């Protein structure tokens, strides 16, 4: 659509930052959430190992992903790990979630990364349809494991 | 061997350390036409205050390691770390070695106060898949890993 925007957020974009959370808490059903306070979340939106993409609008966020950096000791060229990838129930389909991804995987481009990565639940039929029509170099079925720390 | 073993979080002036964990990494996971980058880099990469390296020593040996990454969560106060590449000296696997770098590393960042730490293995690797199961994992679960190779 023309109407729809991707950006990329920076340094005073916090209320769009917590839009894109309070999606988040939506789309992937999150109970009992307490978001954190305004001034832990903004010294995450500093950091330049963390990019955050949305697609707005006009005002209104109706998608978003988040993405973390990854220095290599493999390579000079970096990892990217995009981490959450939501769209709005009420607009899922109409190109967004591939807009995010052609916007971030670019974004890395330019910086010289190496390859941008990330993962969805077998489960998740609408997210691995998803991501395989974003046309990835591969694919690969894995386990992932993880420690509640006490 | 376990009261030979010495099992350490790399410190700053450890990138001789850093370096034999690489190379064995290139070993271990049969790495094709690798070319480490400047120490320079590495060194640098060592340093950042979200990346951390345990590894497991005989003498100056590295015989194993793990790596980490600090990522800082939007839905707690609480990071998670994620270990990126895990590898043991194939003549040293199944002997404790493994089960003493996971356990530091959930230690260490226990101590900071962390919510979880994760870690990925490749479906066809029974080797490594229930080696971390006998890590006693809190939970497991079946993904799929996309990735795209950039220009
Ligand atoms: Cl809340
Ligand atoms: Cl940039």
């Amino acid at each position: 659509d023309n109407f729809l925007k991707i950006e990329r957020l920076a340094e005073n974009d916090l209320p769009k930052f917590i839009q894109l959370i309070r999606l988040f808490e939506a789309v992937f059903e999150m109970k009992n959430f307490s978001i954190p306070d305004s001034e832990h979340l903004q010294k995450l939106l500093n950091q330049n190992n963390f990019y955050v993409f949305v697609a707005l609008l006009e005002n209104k966020i109706v998608g978003g992903l988040t993405s973390y950096v990854l220095e290599q000791y493999y390579s000079e060229k970096p990892l990217a790990y995009i981490y959450d990838l939501a769209v709005d129930t009420n607009w899922q389909r109409q190109g967004i979630g591939k807009k995010l991804i052609t916007a971030t995987n670019q974004f890395y481009t330019e910086k010289g990364f190496e390859e941008v990565f990330v993962q969805a639940d077998k489960v998740d039929d609408y997210a691995l349809d998803f991501y395989r029509s974003t046309k990835p170099t591969a694919e690969e079925q894995v386990v992932h494991f993880y420690y509640t720390l006490k």
